[PDB]
Order: C-alpha cells, then sequence, then structure tokens
C-alpha cells in the first residue's frame, strides 16, 4: 500500500518505568500504547530516542525491527504488511530494557478499517467534477456565478478546519471558456461571511486581474465583464488581504481558456490543485485545527493537500479510468507558497504543457514537472494497462503531511508490459 | 564512627546507558564512580532518584542496600562498616537495571586514609589556646593588642576561603580580665587589608560596645579605653559594615570578665565558637570557595563550623583530657545567624551558666542548651570514664555541613558505668 498506517514512538521515563511514549494521532502521550491495525494494512513505525539510552523496537512474529538509536532525537523507521491477525509484542532488545518496561502490543484485527463518521461538510472537489470540451462555436458572452462561502470542513478523519471557498469546495469551480469569449462574472459574498472576498483571474487582462472590481462585502454582489484574450490554463484565487490567508483557507481554482482548435481529443479529463494549510497543532491531531499566522508568513505548513483534504483523492473522491484511455490532468498550485514536483507513480507524461502554455508545443516523455504557486500545467498519458497509479509531489516528505492521490484502473496484475518472473 | 565517609549518587542517563552519577566530593559528575574507602571506615551512601524510574543500590558482600526510591528526588541513605579488603559491585536490583548499566565498584583498600597536604594557612584556633584563670588580685589596667588580618585559609581537605580574622585565627584571641579592670585596647589593621575593621565587645558599656572608637583604616591603629563593669562570658566581633559579612568571614571571639572570686576551679578549660560560611558552591566542593551575598542575607549557609574549618576539632586541633578531670567549655556563637543546640554525645552538663550569666546560680543536669548568635555560655562536667565524646549542634543536619568535634579521653572500653552484656 502507498497509504501506510503510521505510528511514532518516543522512548522515555513514565509511570516509574523506561517505556515507549506515543507521539501524535490516536496514541499522543500514551505509554506503551496499543497499535491497532486491520488485516492486510502496511504498518510504518517511527522510533525516536527520547532520553539518550540505546533503543530498538522488535516484533518477532513479523521478522520486523528498527535499527538501534543511540543519541537523543536519533530515529529509525521500519515497515511490514499486517498479514497475521492477533496480538504481537513490540519490545526493545537492548540488555534489561524489556524487563525495565519497553514492551507494548500490536493488535491486528480482521476485516477493513471502517471510515470515521464526519462532523463537518465535505469540502473536496471531485477531480471528475468539471465541464468537458466546449464545441467548435463562435466567440460569445458567457455568464459565470461564483459564491464566496466560509464554512467548517472535514480536514482529516477526526479533524476539522474553517475553510474559505468559491461555492463550498476546494478547489473552486473549474471554469471553461473559448478564446475571444466575453465573461460576465457575478461574485456573491454569502451573508454569514465575516470577511470581504474577491477574485483575480491569471487569464484576465486589467487591474488585479478583476480583483479591483470584485471586492465584495458579506451579503453583497459584484459584477465585472472581461475578454478572454489569451488561451491558457490559468489559476484564479481570492485577492482580499491577507491574500496568502484567503488562498491557504481554500480560495483557488482553474480557468481553462480553450484555443480555437480546442485541446487535442482525449478520452478522460481530471481537475487537481495542490495547497498548504498552516495549523497550530501538527498533522494528525484530532479536533478543531486553527490557523497559525507565524507559520503562514514563514512558509512552515503542517498539511500539504490535493483538492482540500487528507484522503481527498484516496478515500473520498479518487480518480477512475479504463485501460486503453488517453487521460488529461489539469493540475494547478494554489499554494500559497510551495512549488510542486508533480509525478504519477507507474506512469510517464506523453505531453507536458510547459508553464501552462497552450500555444507553444508541449514537451514529450517527461517523468516529473515543477509547477509554481499561482502556476498550472496540463499533462496527458495513455493508460496501456491496469493498476493503482499514485499522484504525488516528489518532495516525498509531503506524503507524511497528507499529499497523495489514487488513479484506479481495472486490469490484470501480470501482462506483457509489466509482470512478475522472467520472460 | 561519627566521621563516616559519605558518597551521593543520583540515578540518570549518561554515556548512552542508565547509570549512577556521582554528586559533589571527589566523584562529582563521574558516571558509575569508583567509591574508594579504607578498611574499617564507616561508609554512608545517599541514593537520589534523578529521572523517575524505580531504583536501589545493593552491595552483596556487606548485606547492605538502600530502600527502593520511585519518583524524581526520592532518596534513601544506608550505611555499613568497610571491614573486608577487595572490590565489590554496588548495583540496582530492579528488573533489567543492572544489565542496562546501573553498576559500579566499591574499592576497600588496606591501611589508613592519608590527609591532603594543605595549600593555605591553618586559621583554626586550638580549643586549648586561651589564658588560664587570673589569680586573686586587685582590679587594674590591662593592655590588649588585636590585629585585623585578611588571609586565605584551609576550610576543608581540598577547599580554601578568604577569611577575615583577629590575629589570623578563628575564633579570635580569648580575652581574660577581672571585673572592675580598665582595658586599654589597641587595634592594628594590617597594611594588606582591603577593608576597614573594628570591634564591638558585649562586655563593654558605651557607643558600639567600642565600635564607634575602633573603625581602623588598613595600615592604621585605633586605641580605646573601657571599664569591665560586669562579670560574664561575652562574644566580641568586628562591627564594620556589612557586620554579618565581617562575622561570617571569621571576626568573632570571647571576652571572659571573671567575677571577684573567679570561676569555680576545674582541672581543664576549652575555647569553642560556632559559625556559618555562605559559599556559592555547595559543601564538599574543592577549589577556592567564594562568598554568596544572596545566601548570607537569606540565612542559607553551606558550612557550619567549630573554630573556623572542617575537621578543626576532629583532625587538626581536637580536645584531650584524662578520666576523673572536671572540664569547662566556654562555648559562644559568632553566627552570624543560627542558634546552636549545643550537646556533647556521651556526657551530661553538671552546670550550665544560662544565657552566659556568671553571677546567677548555674542550672544542673542538662543534656542540651540553646545559645543564640551573639551569645555564649559555660558548661562543665566530670569525666567519669573514657571515650571519644562528640561536640554537636543537635540540629543534626549540620553534621553534613562540617559541624562536629572530638573530645578524646583514654580509658577501658567496658567498666561499671557502661559495658557490653548484662550487669
Ligand atoms: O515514483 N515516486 O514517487
Ligand atoms: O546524641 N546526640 O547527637
Ligand atoms: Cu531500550
Ligand atoms: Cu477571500
Ligand atoms: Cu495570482
Ligand atoms: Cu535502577
Ligand atoms: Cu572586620
Ligand atoms: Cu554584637
Amino acid at each position: 500500500s502507498h497509504a501506510p498506517v503510521v505510528f511514532t514512538l518516543r522512548t522515555g521515563i513514565a509511570e516509574g518505568r523506561m517505556v515507549y511514549i506515543g507521539v501524535g494521532g490516536d496514541i499522543d502521550r500514551q505509554v506503551n500504547p496499543k497499535l491497532v491495525v486491520h488485516e492486510g494494512e502496511t504498518v510504518q513505525i517511527n522510533l525516536i530516542n527520547g532520553e539518550g539510552a540505546q533503543h530498538d523496537a522488535v516484533i518477532d512474529q513479523y521478522a520486523a525491527r528498527s535499527a538501534i538509536v543511540s543519541g537523543k532525537n536519533a530515529s529509525s523507521t521500519f515497515s511490514f504488511i499486517a498479514s497475521k491477525v492477533g496480538q504481537f509484542d513490540y519490545y526493545c532488545s537492548l540488555p534489561g530494557h524489556r524487563q525495565a518496561g519497553m514492551q507494548g502490543v500490536l493488535q491486528v484485527v480482521p476485516g477493513n478499517r471502517a471510515e470515521m463518521p464526519s462532523t463537518a461538510a465535505d469540502i473536496t472537489r471531485d477531480p471528475a467534477d468539471l465541464p468537458g470540451p466546449i464545441g467548435a462555436r463562435q466567440a460569445k458572452t458567457v455568464r459565470i456565478d461564483l459564491e464566496t462561502v466560509e464554512l467548517k470542513g472535514q480536514l482529516d478523519d477526526k479533524t476539522t478546519y474553517t475553510y474559505w471557498t468559491f461555492n463550498g469546495k476546494v478547489p473552486g469551480p473549474f471554469l471553461r471558456v473559448r478564446v475571444g469569449d466575453t465573461v460576465e462574472l457575478h461574485l456573491k459574498n454569502a451573508k454569514d461571511s465575516l470577511m470581504i472576498h474577491s477574485v483575480d483571474f491569471h487569464g484576465a487582462t486589467g487591474p488585479g486581474g478583476a480583483a479591483a472590481y470584485t471586492q465584495t462585502d458579506p451579503g453583497a454582489e459584484t459584477v465585472v465583464t472581461f475578454k478572454a484574450l489569451v488561451p491558457g490554463i490559468f489559476v484564479y484565487h481570492c485577492a482580499t488581504p491577507s491574500v496568502p490567508n484567503h488562498i491557504t483557507n481554500g480560495m483557488y481554482g482553474l480557468l481553462l481558456v480553450e484555443p480555437e482548435g480546442g485541446l487535442p481529443q482525449v478520452d478522460r479529463e481530471f481537475y487537481v490543485m495542490q495547497g498548504e494549510i498552516y495549523t497550530v497543532k501538527p498533522f494528525g491531531t484530532s479536533g478543531e485545527q486553527e490557523m497559525d499566522y507565524e507559520k503562514l508568513i514563514s512558509e512552515k505548513p503542517e498539511y500539504f493537500l490535493f483538492n482540500g483534504s487528507v484522503g481527498a483523492l484516496t478515500r473520498t473522491h479518487p480518480l477512475y479510468a479504463n485501460v486503453g484511455e488517453t487521460v488529461r490532468i489539469f493540475f494547478g498550485v494554489g499554494g500559497p507558497n510551495f512549488t510542486s514536483s508533480f509525478h504519477v507513480i507507474g506512469e510517464i507524461f506523453d505531453h507536458v504543457y510547459a508553464l501552462g502554455s497552450v500555444t507553444s508545443p508541449p514537451l514529450t516523455g517527461v517523468q516529473t514537472v515543477s509547477v509554481p504557486p499561482g502556476g498550472a500545467t496540463i499533462v496527458d498519458f495513455k493508460l496501456d494497462r491496469g493498476g493503482r497509479y499514485v499522484l504525488v509531489d516528489h518532495a516525498l516528505s509531503r506524503l507524511d503531511h497528507g499529499l497523495v492521490g489514487f488513479l484506479n484502473v481495472d486490469g490484470p496484475k501480470n501482462d506483457a508490459i509489466m509482470h512478475e518472473g522472467p520472460p
């Protein structure tokens, strides 16, 4: 699995004994905590030396163990598949340490992990939720309605956050016009909003890319008209101060201005944006997460997310496609601050629309592409065969802050393209 | 023995192991220190819990152990006689703790502990260094010469201190006159003094008990005349500010004004004074000790002393007498701050001159007497048999800050007054 169940253990002194102490998630501050796992899960255990004696962690029945950590903060992580149901001791093998109290239980339970019942609104955009290619047709006036809505969202399994959105979801609505079109934009600020909201389009020409015309009080509406003069895949975002605050809380989307010829024919299109959230408490903490200004202005986030939430593109709203289909991903970074190294594990991009230019020829046979904040790109590839394909920022420490997505494709395990054993 | 060899161990994590860490003395900060002891010595080990797991210390061959100490700072002291030469493990008996590093050696060496060659002047006043009884004699004019002297002294085995003294010793000269006498006092302050010095006698009547006429610059001399109008046993001390500072540094002594008859004849007299020293580093620290002003004004000393130094009346200048003698101790407290609960282990005070009154009838058959700072008394008793008799302040935590003394008396171990076995 590419979504492991993760436990962190710090060694220390508690309850009169030398013990393991849980760090974060369901086990924060618990001594020799029970590590509860469902049959077939991939288990990652992070050991961190707390007090400065020599430690490891060993699970006999799984032939699994950490390395020995000597100094304070010295760390070793290990993994295994929970293939066996029952109760297994994790313990320190250093002389005396097990007898001194370094022992807990790993419990492996039969059947799959139930999903935790949510407490707040689902604020993740389905990656399939976008309008398809516009016909060939004459340029014309297109009317777009945007509503700025502040609302609590399910950030993780048992953690919530106050999101600011376009139309109650992150990213906002996928906007699709033809070059030459005239856009008639209506921005309504919901009555229950505390804050002024706005929108800047990177595909609009003029002051604030429309921000100067769209500063909207709560319970008010603004209206602006603008010509789509350039074809491109453009990010749009709120542009009321603090702009970085409005962006991190979720006020970003994509505007595709199609060129006259349209993009190349493709079997299936998806919508994905990457952002950061700057919380007071670390990734994994349950309850109401709140915003940490000091972390926002110093570019030190706790959450890296696709489409608004942890599990957004794995559990709640993953991507589905069929073997033999050509797939297009419109991929944008709201940010506000981090450049994404976008990669699909198990795939190679046939075409990459460099800097999101839709008029310059796309680059060919590319593994991984840099997308800046306030930037976007288009990748396409042919699905030759089945598998779970994984969307990642190849700054791979971001796996441990929520940044992972699934493209699920039904097919055999073994074919001519990739198989176990030799020819 | 009333001079046990003392070691303090704190449990902790050091050199990547769970260990014992030496606290002060020759073992400060050493991990699992070697405890070096001489054959026949009484050993005291204080175990203090550092990090908060359960611990003890055990030495198999001496059937000795601490109690189990559980939380941080929890302590257990134990003792035994080092009767067998060789090497012996002290260890923690809690499950795994020995294996995990909680083990050191006690080395019992043959022969007697050698004394450290001293590095500074001996500032200790011998308890026999006082003038004998004044004959019957008419009242008259007596000239007394005092010199105020600043000098480093041997405070302990391997520790020094800047003492301020009358005539280079602590306490100062025992002054002996008859009531009605006229005292011609000369006070020479040494050239090499940083500070002004002076003297207030409690047996003198008028401004500052002479202090107003004795404020003496370095290299200068004051002369003052005063009448000894009252019989008593009077403490005298420097009266130059800070007076507490001048007293702690050594500037106290005793003035006996004999009544017309003189005091009842006794076979042998002794001179003893108690005081405190207020150092930055705790009791037992080697090196030059320095004064801590915050500890002096808050009355939190590190040394409690008889006649100026640790070992003053045990090692360097102890008391000596013979069976059948009547003994008198002039005992005063310089202080500056603490009241002494004066007592001689193995003896009872035949007479106590309550509040140092020499004219009121003495109290009889008294175990222990309170002497305030700036007060003295007289005690006498008959030595009915032999032994080492021990001078103490019976606030007995002051044993561990250097306050103990020996009266050595040659006689058999067993006799009619106290013996092994039944009658
Ligand atoms: O394929 N790398 O995540
Ligand atoms: O017997 N007194 O310590
Ligand atoms: Cu361990
Ligand atoms: Cu906004
Ligand atoms: Cu922008
Ligand atoms: Cu122990
Ligand atoms: Cu003085
Ligand atoms: Cu006084």
